[PDB]
RNA sequence: GGGGCCUUAGCUCAGGGGAGAGCGCCUGCUCGCAGGAGGUCAGCGGUUCGAUCCCGCUAGGCUCCACCA
RNA sequence: UCAUAGGAUAUGAGAAGGCAGACCCGGGGAACUGAAACAUCUAAGUACCCGGAGGAAGAGAAAGCAAAUGCGAUUCCCUGAGUAGCGGCGAGCGAAACGGGAUCAGCCCAAACCAAGAGGCUUGCCUCUUGGGGUUGUAGGACACUCUGUAGGAGUUACAAA
RNA sequence: GUGGAUCCUGAGUACGGCGGAACACGUGAAAUUCCGUCGGAAUCCGGGAGGACCAUCUCCCAAGGCUAAAUACUCCCUAGU
RNA sequence: AAGCAGAAGAUGCGGAGCCGCAGCGAAAGCGAGUCUGAAUAGGGCGCAAGUACGUGGUCGUAGACCCGAAACCAGGUGAUCUACCCAUGUCCAGGGUGAAGUUAAUGGAGGCCCGAACCCACGCACGUUGAAAAGUGCGGGGAUGAGGU
RNA sequence: CGGGACCUAAGCCGAGGCCGAAAGGCGUAGGCGAUGGACAACAGGUUGAUAUUCCUGUACCACCUCCUCACCAUUUGAGCA
RNA sequence: AGGCCCAGGCGACUGUUUAGCAAAAACACAGGUCUCUGCGAAGCCGUAAGGCGAAGUAUAGGGGCUGACGCCUGCCCGGUGCUGGAAGGUUAAGAGGAGCGCUUAGCGUAAGCGAAGGUGCGAAUUGAAGCCCCAGUAAACGGCGGCCGCGGUCCUAAGGUAGCGAAAUUCCUUGUCGGGUAAGUUCCGACCCGCACGAAAGGCGCAACGAUCUGGGCACUGUCUCAACGAGAGA
RNA sequence: GAUAUUGAAUGUUGGUAAUUGACCUUCUAACCCGCCGCCCUUAUCGGGCGGGGAGACAGUGUCAGGUGGGCAGUUUGACUGGGGCGGUCGCCUCCUAAAAGGUAACGGAGGCGCCCAAAGGUUCCCUCAGAAUGGUUGGAAAUCAUUCGCAGAGUGUAAAGGCACAAGGGAGCUUGACUGCGAGACCUACAAGUCGAGCAGGGACGAAAGUCGGGCUUAGUGAUCCGGUGGUUCCGCAUGGA
């Protein structure tokens, strides 16, 4: 009840469900495995199961969705427990080229729900995707298809996953609206209206507050711009303004 | 009057090593591209192997003081 | 309910209060001041308040001092010595023992145990109250032994008390 | 006076931690003494002290009491300086 | 020296104690030397008249040449003045206005009005070694109230 | 007449009691405490100096019984309370 | 035995106050609001006992601010305070003793090693409130922008709304214009370049009230032009 | 918050070999009641007795942390053409400074709170700035070459005094940027500061003479107390240790 403050007010949906998992493992002893849940959904996660020990894997190391075991004290989880199944996108590479955004709309196009996949990876040798165990045969079955490209499923292990834009910059604060304005290239003006309308995220968190005060590797994500990471803060110049590292995805 | 701070390209700002970056403005190309435009680095005189970034002064603009009989 | 609280009555040269503005032992306890400021520190356990006294008080018969072919209760004086030491190692604070003197004195219990009685029988055990016993350190006492005294010695200043 | 079969010889004490005070000694290397709090012995094959502490040695026997004199003082009284 | 004897004396006794006769070194220690140092070196400090008592000068600790704060602390004494409160009394000439209510009249409200006592103290003058350590005179405010006493 | 031998308010004191280094603080029963309640005497006269106080006249209040009279009554028995 | 009138500031009012240089625009006030307080209330006095609060009980009691009435009371929760709180971080005594030192029975030609006990330190681990942190809250403390050409741009927690404005606030200033006067640094009304108003340390109005402050009139006068005479007290 | 007062059970979860912890819930008997009835007792005190409530909590004690101008004791520099405000405070160099030395002002100018493992030691060798004339890049100015050339350069750094038998530049080998000291001087209120031949130990460089106890010289630093570290034929509170 006295949780919700801490989170948005939309954030409050998963909240509620959140608590409903802890009930279970706390009361019945036995593992709950979750479906792909978002960055953001992670850090909620972790604050309402509270120290029900935690896991989270999302197959390969780095993945953005990833699923989260709600283990006791007892039962530390392996691999498989997360049921992640990885796939290799084969297609006519030499004709035709896959891109992120096609293959995620096609994934979204067979009726997949966001929460059922991880992260896509592309390499320099290979397009991969992983998919909840679950789901990954239907995946396979439906997913014939990405953009222009004709695209078939071949099931692959784990191990076999095939696994920036450094910008020196001041600023004068650490609000959020003078990061953007500076990370973006935009007049602040401009940017208010960003963090005012609710575009950007810190942490993949909604932040409409202009006057937040964004810390030393936060990853902020301004619709418009895509995304970008403030991975250093340098101390300040001789007219004050504090010495600032981007980098833009 | 005294102290304290400021003066960089159209605009916003980087920066003892020979003055940049974005945006605007121009180049051809149709939300990104592709090269330009533009600086007495407030000025002065000097420290020196070179000064926007030393150091001393002059502007100007802000800021704080100018009290006690 | 037994009781007990409470109430009543009797007997008490029982207490109370005072002061000598002193001395003594306790409880509580400043500040100015000094430190050339000031907080530790100092002043000072002072002043002051309170309680208790007594003609004196306090201390006192080694769980001591010491480091000798030792000393032998305590108190006080001389000395040790402005030493040792303590100390924003500042300002300051400051011993003790030995040595020399004054004066001198040593005692009683508690306990073991014994005897008698009482009330809890916990049922031959336990607790309590009188009297005896006993009093200490290279241990003493109980307890046993054999001695020995029961009236010479001691006494109201402790060591019983008129 | 002689014996050491047993028994007795001061317990919520000594002592310790924490916090204070007293010791010339200001927490210090800090013995010693006392108070509050909490913990808490041994008991003669025992215990204490000798300036942290240990060993050895030496000296002593706490946690019960009493005790004159030498000492302090003078509102007074007497005699005097 | 205390102390004992002795006029509250001198004095006698009392050698514990004190200072000096040897220094050097932080110290163990060594000693006319010693410390430093590897050193017979060099250098430092030493070697090559005190003491007891008295007078005087000065210094220390004491109030320390005398007089003087504003203050600080401790323990008492004061609410007969004054502040507020509590209990219980008491005071407020006269006049006016005319709320509610009642049936234009009636009615008699009020930190209501004018205005003595009473309370107050706004202005000015006077007084200023005063009549008075806060007043007097002429005016002034409140005067049934959060009132005076 | 005013006050006491009557009453109580505020407050104060306070057996036992509660609390507190000491000293003490607080407080129950119970008291004290008028500025309040209650309560019987008036007019005139008089002295240099007192007067509901003395004097004159006429009163009233409480209490008492050597007495007088009436009435009621001696254990459902007056009456007091 | 009332002088009166016109206009303005302040405070609504009657009250109150610096005994003895300030009576006021200061305090109080009725009203408003915020806040605490479930009763052995909170608050307060007291070491405590005992009390007040209250012989009351949220329509009550305490505290803060505001100050009749009328219209109203904007924006900012970053900071500070208050209230609440999830993760993460930090943190006392106490608890806990892994280790280590000193000592020495023993053992070693010595050097040194070294049991047990005593003793002196002692790490991990554990350990509340609080704090960091997060959320709310402005009739809480407070704060309510620059620059350039309504737009741009920088900065901020957010940039002053309504109303008012040369004001008990305006330095410059005797601002400017108008009114009143023969002549007005004061006064009144506008204006707004508000040095440095502004919404309960309330804003703007406001009838009644004032020994309030301020400007102007009528009346009146020895206040004055400008003095003169008389009475009394002193001299 | 710990701990004492402070107990009993049931669970559950630690840690030792069945005892002792941790926490949850329950219990009643301590403790508490500014609740009711009864009694002491004419008593809204107090106490006793019986209900009820609450309960090992609270309260109180000791210890600990937090908060804490509610309260307490204090501090809050000096110079200064009055004080405040501004500026300054130690060290070095120059000028003022009057041809020894010293010499003031909120007088005039600047530096310092280091740097260098060579930018120190020694041995050997050397000479700089700039200009003229000639040169593919290449220019006023890089690199040659020639002549001229008291220094017009350099000397880690401020300035002054010095320095070309170099104190300036280069190279080789090195660590004397030594230990013990020190006749005697300078400076000086003290405290400090400065110079020093020479002696010993053991070195470096050099054939040797010799030079070397940092640097061309003069700034580059801070008393005591207290504490840390290393060394140590010292002391060690009866003795041996500590
Ligand atoms: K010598
Ligand atoms: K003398
Ligand atoms: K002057």
């Amino acid at each position: 009840s006295d949780i919700y403050q801490h989170f948005r007010k939309d954030e409050r949906a998963f909240i509620d469900q959140a608590l409903e998992w802890k009930r279970i493992v706390q009361e019945q002893y036995r593992m709950k495995l979750t479906d792909f849940l978002d960055p953001r959904e992670q850090v909620i996660l972790s604050a309402v199961t509270g120290q029900v020990g935690l896991a989270f894997s999302g197959g390969y190391d780095r993945a953005e969705r990833k699923r989260a075991i709600l283990f006791p004290e007892y039962i530390t989880p392996e691999e498989s427990d997360f049921e992640l199944q990885a796939f290799n996108v084969r297609y006519a590479d030499k004709f035709v080229s896959v891109d992120h955004r096609s293959l995620l709309g096609a994934l979204m196009g067979i009726g997949l729900k966001r929460q059922k996949f991880g992260d896509i990876v592309f390499s320099e040798t290979a397009v991969q995707l992983i998919v909840s165990a679950d789901t990954a045969d239907f995946v396979a079955a439906q997913l014939t298809q990405a953009g222009k490209a004709a695209v078939s499923l071949e099931k692959i292990d784990l191990s076999d996953l095939n696994i920036v834009e450094i910008r020196d910059d001041t600023v004068s604060s650490l609000r959020l609206d003078a990061v953007c304005a500076s990370m973006s290239r935009q007049s602040r003006q401009k940017s208010q209206t960003l963090v005012k309308n609710g575009l950007v995220k810190v942490n993949w968190k909604v932040v409409e507050d202009p006057s937040y005060i964004v810390a030393e590797g936060d990853m902020l994500s301004i619709r418009g711009f895509g995304r970008c990471s403030l991975t250093k803060i340098e101390g300040k110049t001789k007219k004050d303004k504090w010495r600032v590292t981007f980098e833009r995805q």
